[PDB]
Order: C-alpha cells, then sequence, then structure tokens
C-alpha cells in the first residue's frame, strides 16, 4: 500500500564522512549548514541507531510546528539508515505513515548514496508528488549542505 522508488546521487566524498554526517552529526550538521532548510532538530532518545527517537522543531511563526520522527535500524556495516514519520504535518491528516531509507556507498567518484522513498498511503488515500517532493525535496537539501560539510569538513564525528 505505498509507493517504493529508488534514487541515487554521486559525491566526492568518502562513505565514511557522510556516513557520521547523517546519521551522528546530521543532528549538528544539518542546522549549521542548512539554517534555510531545517531550523534545528535533536534527538530525544538513542544517538541516531534503532530505538532511537528523533523530533524536529521547525520554525516558531510557520505552517509547521513540531514533528516526530522515530529511526529504525542503522548498520555502520553498511552505512546504512532507516526511519519512519510517525506524525506531524509529515503524514497531513490523510496519510498513514511514510518511510525513507537511504545507504551510502563507495564508489569510483568517491562514494553513491541511494536514497529510498516510500510513500505508504491509506484506504484509497494516495499520497501526491508535489507532497513527497517539498517534503523530500528540503530532506535532500540537507543532505546537500552536509555534503558540501564533509567535503570542506572531513573531520565530523572522528
Amino acid at each position: 500500500g505505498v509507493y517504493t522508488f529508488e534514487n541515487e546521487f554521486t559525491s566526492e566524498i568518502p562513505p565514511s564522512r557522510l556516513f557520521k554526517a547523517f546519521v551522528l552529526d546530521a543532528d549538528n550538521l544539518i542546522p549549521k549548514i542548512a539554517p534555510q532548510a531545517i531550523k534545528q532538530a535533536e534527538i530525544l532518545e538513542g544517538n541516531g541507531g534503532p530505538g532511537t527517537i528523533k523530533k524536529i522543531t521547525f520554525g516558531e511563526g510557520s505552517q509547521y510546528g513540531y514533528v516526530k520522527h522515530r529511526i529504525d535500524s542503522i548498520d555502520e556495516a553498511s552505512y546504512s539508515y532507516s526511519y519512519t514519520l510517525i506524525e506531524g504535518d509529515a503524514l497531513t491528516d490523510t496519510i498513514e505513515k511514510i518511510s525513507y531509507e537511504t545507504k551510502l556507498v563507495a564508489c569510483g567518484s568517491g562514494s553513491t548514496i541511494k536514497s529510498i522513498s516510500h510513500y505508504h498511503t491509506k484506504g484509497n488515500i494516495e499520497i501526491k508528488e508535489e507532497h513527497v517532493k517539498v517534503g523530500k525535496e528540503k530532506a535532500h537539501g540537507l543532505f546537500k549542505l552536509i555534503e558540501s560539510y564533509l567535503k570542506d569538513h572531513p573531520d565530523a564525528y572522528n
């Protein structure tokens, strides 16, 4: 009952930088470089692995106030990250849940990151493109900030 789409992007940054930069410090990396994209975010429980719950806070005087992001599992061995949006303007009012999984792999130019998008709709309801486009475009925008950061600051969490 979900639309899964596989996407990927190449980078000149080893999988090890992006890796720590998108799961360990991402919540210290995203706001640093991406003040325009995301306002801020901090973990409530865990460090960014399975059993971890993340809470993101958007602009005060904005449409979005608060949202709960739940993490599913990280395999540092593979540098994989899977999480799921439980509630918030993330699921509007007609959505059940939205899951996103991304794995970083080293490529001949650096590392090609594969980002999976899954929009789990309910009943006959359906997730629009413009909906996942704005949410994903932002999410991608953050990884965009961080990407630049490691190539300029690969010293993250190391």
